[PDB]
């Protein structure tokens, strides 16, 4: 009797723990891409410019 | 049941890092003013006067 529930809930653990990864995983995912774009702008910014001469 | 909770700490991670990034953002505004201010008053001290005739 006892052994059938105890499957049944291992099932919700997993699913559980995998819904809670893919927000981790997405996130950096999201991350990723602003964090790049912030550093080349800028630098470009820092960098560029124009001299009257 | 592990799932759970590591959504919520997530959370606090993401707040405290704003936290700490607003004091840098804010800071460098503040002395922004005062660097530019003292500079342009230095300047001004030095190469202004009057002379005797």
């Amino acid at each position: 009797a006892i052994g059938i529930g105890t499957l049944i809930i291992f099932i919700a653990m997993v699913l559980v723990a995998a819904v809670a990864a893919a927000v981790l995983i997405n996130t950096s995912g999201f991350l990723q891409q602003k964090a790049m774009a912030t550093g080349k702008e800028s630098t470009e910014q820092v960098a560029s410019g124009l001299l009257c001469s």
